[PDB]
């Protein structure tokens, strides 16, 4: 890999050198390792979350009683956990030989937290076994631990899949990097009101932008487009998780 | 290229190792070879296909008589073949020295077929010479051969360009990988009804999402944006292929 | 990096070998160097530029008197220069050790010009110090020099950030390559009239598609989504640059 030539940046004006934290350096190295090893594709999709939002908001007091805040992340975690079991190849890693897949029979999912010192991705174990309020409690606990530098490296291991949600900040879509040896990552951006054709007129529906990057060595185009379509369906009516 | 560290995945739960087919392994290797050799950009565009869809549907019985099904692929194949001749740099490969281009004077186009054993990309030769019903017949024949493992490696050689259509499954857009030594690939996702401003009001138009990835060593930004704009124009009125 | 196997392209029909200019070859090499060194993410956003367009058009005669044409580029240059000072990490380069950042205290911005011989990126120095008509005059001068092969390599050095605008040609969005050692590049595509929910109904607003690619070793997801959100805000009301 050819290196970037050094440039005397001070020839063009004043510069200031500030050091990178160790977390930023670990991160830089893992990202660059994933980038070069994984042939990335991003598949974009929009999910209609009008009803899902109404549910979330109508459970505000039950969430309050439980002392948890209920955001879209536990809902995304539950729906993805259901799909990782339905489409097992997303729940796998490429074996070090490059000639077999290791299918994981558990579902643990990490979620990205951007903290001032760098990115951490805490893992929730057995997501397919926890309820929405359990996941909400857990996600908040791990996020606060991540911010407080109090998270154990123990809790950043064993993920099958990652969710990276920027919806609280903005954006229409992005192309996340797969956290190798995982095979896929779901980016979530900001939901907005969009006109959706019902067959006769455009209705306003609250649409959530989804961006799935995947390792194309393990997942082909039709599989990935089937995963985001199924995820948009489950999010459009999450009672389907019950059958 | 730093390798991904091996992880004992069984520390986190139960695992199952399943082998990769040879096709999946050939594919993994070509994809990773393209990924590292081609600096990729994807240019997105939406084509108004309202009239083109009306045409397709009104020729359903002539297609039936010919025993072919007429989908959007032959139409995409014809329009791309016309543009590969109009903008010759898309119809070329970089010479092994990296200092000349080999401009191809023929137009053969491959199209991706995802089969249970892996991805195959059959090639149709001299697309610019065949009619819409010839291409429809041919594309279906090659697709069935690809599924039946009966396709000759003969028929997976010599493409100038590739079309990867996921529209039958879903999605809004994706970022396909260039099938090197080709210089560009057209991803096609699902068409949907969108409000398009006519100058005074939004009309419902059926819009087809197009995603062109190209090798930026050979094609610059303005060339690629000109190719997708011209493709959206031809698809908005394909009678322009006649002049 | 595995090489692409040579193919006898003439087995499939007639070929023509044409040479690459030196500029195309320099470019191919820098692009491929950036591609392999920078783990790229693209963050997409749409900015409401209805009022900004009305301003641009209402100043047509003052621009004329100044002999400059006022396009959206000087406006983009000023708004980005304001944000590079507000969010200093975008105005930096990774030190050759990979363990510190060099924060630049100046703001020079390059912009891509696609000329028949290849891509050039002229640099405007101290963008944060020039007015909209100064930048308009300068951008046009440098663009004409770039086309006339008369631009000095002097004038292609020292950029902190690059803007690549394809809006004059077309497209909905694209994924530009970071011009390393820079850490981010803003792609701009074609503005179009879109229905935007005001809380009660969809109004037609002129929306500008923005595509920010960044080096994820230096910039994380939340920072990049905050940069495009803030840029969409400044473009929605550029009087905010005054406070
Ligand atoms: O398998 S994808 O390349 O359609
Ligand atoms: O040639 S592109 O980088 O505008
Ligand atoms: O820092 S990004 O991966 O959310």
């Amino acid at each position: 890999i050819p290196p970037i030539p050094p440039v005397d940046f001070a020839k063009y004006g004043e510069i200031e050198e500030v050091p990178m934290t160790r977390l930023m350096q670990i991160g830089a190295t893992n990202l660059h390792r994933s980038w070069l090893n994984v042939p990335h594709v991003t598949q974009f999709e929009s999910a209609d979350i009008t009803e899902l939002e109404a549910f979330r908001v109508a459970q505000k007091a039950v969430a309050k009683k439980a002392g948890v805040k209920l955001t879209v992340l536990p809902l995304l975690l539950k729906a993805c956990a259901y799909l990782l079991k339905e489409l097992p190849d997303f729940n796998s890693s490429l074996a070090p030989s490059g000639q077999a897949l290791i299918r994981k029979k558990y579902v643990h999912i990490g979620f990205a937290v951007d903290t001032p010192d760098g990115l951490l991705v805490p893992v929730i174990r057995n997501v397919d076994q926890k309820s929405l309020l359990q996941l909400a409690a857990e996600a908040a606990e791990l996020a606060e631990k991540a911010r407080s530098k109090k998270l154990g490296a123990d809790a950043m291991q064993g993920a099958c899949f990652t969710i990276s949600s920027l919806g609280h900040i903005g954006g229409t879509a992005f192309t996340p990097i797969v956290n190798a040896p995982e095979v896929a990552i779901l980016g979530v951006s900001k939901a907005s009101m969009q006109p959706v054709w019902d067959g006769k007129a455009f209705q306003p529906r609250l649409m959530l932008p989804l961006s799935l990057s995947y390792d194309h060595r393990v997942i082909n185009g039709a599989a990935a487009a089937r995963f985001t379509k199924r995820l948009g369906d489950l999010l459009a009516d999450i009672r389907a998780i019950l059958l």
